[PDB]
């Protein structure tokens, strides 16, 4: 799972995409997306 402050992931990436519960996928850029 994708931790607070760690990288869901943007356009093109393979890694964990779902955020912990209680935080979100923000895209913050097109390719870095950070679980707040």
């Amino acid at each position: 799972t994708q931790c607070h402050y760690g990288q869901c992931g943007g356009i093109g990436y393979s890694g964990p995409t779902v955020c912990a519960s209680g935080t979100t996928c923000q895209v913050l850029n097109p390719y870095y997306s950070q679980c707040l």
